[PDB]
């Protein structure tokens, strides 16, 4: 079914760590999306995909040094889910 789409921001010039993303949904499944960002008026897509632990939980990390300094916000999507899935919070973190 349909995509879901949570907008983010971030700092545009702190490109230390990971972007992590936390996301809550049927135990075992798997899921996969993009984080989404305008860079240069073009639209670009940094693909994630995982699985869900034993509890339900699944984190996702896409290296920071990833996304262009200078971007500030975007959209973290959910693309495929097996059973449930939502995005419970995100953050920069090293
Ligand atoms: O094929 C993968 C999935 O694609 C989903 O569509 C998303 C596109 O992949 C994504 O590039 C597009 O991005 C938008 C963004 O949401 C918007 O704010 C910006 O203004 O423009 C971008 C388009 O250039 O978002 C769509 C989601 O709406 C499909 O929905 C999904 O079924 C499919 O698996």
């Amino acid at each position: 079914d349909t995509a879901i789409l949570y907008p983010f921001t971030i700092s545009g010039n702190d490109r230390n760590g990971n972007f992590t993303i936390n996301f809550k949904g049927t135990p075992n499944s798997t899921n996969n999306g993009c984080i989404g960002y305008s860079y240069n008026g073009d639209w670009e897509k940094i693909e994630w995909e995982g699985s869900c632990d034993g509890n339900g939980n699944l984190v996702v990390e896409v290296p920071m040094s990833k996304i262009p300094a200078g971007v500030t916000s975007g959209e973290i999507q959910i693309w495929w889910h097996s059973g449930d899935l939502k995005m419970t919070d995100y953050k920069a973190l090293e």
